[PDB]
């Protein structure tokens, strides 16, 4: 009955936070490391403290959201249809229905077809306590739209748009994709993905700071 349209709102939050964080990780200017290096002299440590506090609130929201979805409705049957409806009433812009889709299907780590409360309960749990690895693995499936196990500079350029619209342009995708696409062929594999990010000081230092806060 009502719960449906309410579990939804809780679900929509989980996405918004999932982007915020992803962005925070540099997996998407809003990087925690960028934020850190924007500070100065006798402030660096004072900044590190602020960043930590605020990333701790975020942990907590996830914890609450987590324990929520969990012991409260861990079955499964979230329908991408009603979800897309909500995503548009808050994040309209253009083609909003497709973005929601792509952003929604991202919680489908086994490509089981759709998305279940379990997939959120898991996704949530990954950011909340998994390792950088598991986080990067989740982030990857976000870009691997079609879910073939690869990432095409276009799939990455779609997400990019899917976001600029969500918030408030296209060429950045190339330079970012070029970081991931090592063997320079037009496709990026999971291994390729996590190797570039792991050897990227910025995405690292950022993701490092976030999962130490507990
Ligand atoms: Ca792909
Ligand atoms: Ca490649």
């Amino acid at each position: 009955m009502n719960l449906e349209g309410l579990e939804m709102i809780a679900v929509l939050i989980v996405i918004v936070l999932f982007v915020k964080l992803l962005e925070q990780f540099g997996l998407i200017e809003d990087s925690v490391e960028d934020e850190l290096e924007m500070a100065t002299v006798r402030h660096r440590p004072e900044a590190l403290e602020l960043l930590e506090a605020q990333s701790k609130f975020t942990k907590k929201e996830l914890q609450i959201l987590y324990r929520g979805f969990k012991n409260e409705c861990p079955s499964g049957v979230v329908n991408e249809e009603t979800f897309k409806e909500i995503y548009s009433q808050f994040f309209p812009q253009g083609d909003s229905t497709t973005y929601a889709h792509f952003l929604f299907n991202a919680f489908d780590t086994d490509h089981n077809g759709a998305v279940s409360f379990e997939d959120f309960i898991k996704g949530l749990s990954i950011l909340l306590r998994g390792t950088v690895q598991e986080k990067l693995n989740w982030a990857f499936n976000l870009y691997d739209i079609n879910k073939d196990g690869y990432i095409t500079k276009e799939e990455m350029l779609d997400i990019m748009k899917a976001i600029y619209d969500m918030m408030g342009p296209r060429q950045h995708v190339e330079t970012f994709f070029q970081k991931m696409d090592k063997n320079k062929d037009g496709v990026v594999t999971i291994d390729e993905f996590i190797e570039s990010c792991q050897k990227d000081e910025n995405i690292m230092r950022s993701m490092q700071l976030f999962e130490n806060v507990i």
